[PDB]
C-alpha cells in the first residue's frame, strides 16, 4: 500500500493507533482514534490493515526497532521518546500530522529525490550563508519510495522529506562545506543512556537557539564552528563528540517537502521539524552521538547539474 492512502486512512480515523502510555492513549482517544496498548497489538499476524505506532517511552524503542522485517502489519511510527516524550509534543505532533497536505508533500519529495539523484551538488542559501553539498556517483537514501512494504517501518516524518545519508562511509554519498544560518535544531537519541549524557546540554542549546543568531559552519564535511543564541558553543559540542562515531562529520542532508500548516516553533524537539520546508544538515547517528539536525526552514535550494 501507498503512503498517501496511509495518511488518508489516518485522517479518517480509519486505523488503530498503538500507544505505549495511558495518558498519551487518552489524548489519542480524544482525537477520535481507537487505541491499542503497545504490548497488546498483534504485530505478528499477516495483515493488510495498517496501524500507527506512537512510542512515548524510551524503554520501548528497542522493541520498536525489533519490528523491522518482522511485523505483519504495514506501519508508521511517531517515536516521540527519541526526542521529547511529553504530552504537549504528542498533542502538537498529532495536530501537525493530521494537518499536513501529504499528497503535495509526496509529489515534492519525489521531484526532490530525482533532483538529488541527478545533481553534482546542491547549494543551500540561508540568509547570507551558502552551504554546498557535493553528491557522489552512488547516492544513499534512507527511503525514496512512496509505498509501505510488508515488514518495514517508517517514521511518519519520512514521507515528508527527501534526504541523502552517508551510510556506508564518512562521505560515501556526500560531503558538505560552507555556512548554514539556521532557525533551530532537533536531536534524536536511540537510548536512555545517550539522552542522559547529551540531553542537558542539547536542551540548553535548544533554549538558546530561540534567540536567533544561530550558525553552523562545515569545512571538509566537519563542523568547525557552531553558534547558538549568538554564542560560540563549538567546544561544548566537540567535547562530548570527541572519539564518538564520526565526530562532527555530516551524516545526513535533506529538504523539507511539506507545507507548514500547524508546524511547531523551533526551540522544542519535534521530530516533524524538518518537514515544513527549507533544508537541514545533520550530524551523528543516534547511537553514541545524537542525530542532530540543523534546520533552515526558509532556506532556498539550487541544484547544480
Amino acid at each position: 500500500m501507498n503512503a498517501s492512502d496511509f495518511y488518508a486512512l489516518l485522517r479518517g480515523r480509519g486505523m488503530p493507533v498503538v500507544v505505549d502510555d495511558a495518558e498519551a492513549a487518552a489524548v489519542v482517544s480524544e482525537l477520535g482514534f481507537r487505541t491499542v496498548p503497545f504490548e497488546a497489538f498483534d504485530f505478528d499476524s499477516p495483515s493488510e490493515d495498517p496501524a500507527l505506532v506512537i512510542v512515548a517511552q524510551m524503554g520501548n524503542v528497542d522493541a520498536l526497532h525489533g519490528l523491522w522485517e518482522r511485523s505483519g502489519t504495514p506501519l508508521m511510527h511517531l517515536a516521540l521518546a527519541k526526542f521529547d516524550g511529553g504530552l504537549s509534543r504528542l498533542r502538537a505532533g498529532l495536530a501537525r500530522v493530521l494537518a499536513v497536505d501529504t499528497d503535495a508533500a509526496l509529489k515534492r519529495r519525489a521531484e526532490a529525490y530525482e533532483q538529488l539523484f541527478s545533481s553534482a551538488s546542491v547549494e543551500i542559501a540561508s540568509g547570507e550563508g551558502v552551504l554546498r553539498c557535493h553528491i557522489g556517483d552512488e547516492v544513499e537514501v534512507g527511503n525514496c519510495g512512496d509505498t509501505l512494504e510488508q515488514g518495514f517501518l517508517y517514521s511518519v516524518a519520512e514521507f515528508l522529506e527527501a534526504s541523502v545519508v552517508n551510510l556506508e562511509g564518512e562521505r560515501s554519498t556526500f560531503w558538505v562545506e560552507g555556512e548554514l544560518p539556521f532557525d533551530g535544531f532537533i536531536h534524536l537519541s536511540n537510548s536512555a543512556a545517550l539522552k542522559e549524557r547529551w540531553g542537558g546540554m542539547l536542551d540548553e542549546f535548544m533554549r538558546r537557539s530561540r534567540e536567533g543568531a544561530n550558525l553552523v559552519r562545515f569545512a571538509d564535511n566537519v563542523i568547525d564552528r557552531l553558534v547558538v543564541g549568538g554564542v560560540d558553543v563549538t567546544s561544548a559540542l566537540a567535547g562530548l563528540s570527541q572519539g564518538e562515531e564520526r565526530g562532527m562529520a555530516a551524516t545526513e542532508f535533506g529538504l523539507g517537502c511539506a507545507d507548514a500548516e500547524a508546524a511547531e516553533p523551533f526551540g522544542v524537539n519535534s521530530l516533524l521539524h524538518k518537514s515544513a520546508g527549507g533544508a537541514y544538515i545533520g550530524i551523528g547517528k543516534g547511537l553514541r552521538i545524537p542525530h542532530i539536525d540543523f534546520i533552515a526552514r526558509g532556506a532556498t535550494i539550487r541544484f547544480i547539474p
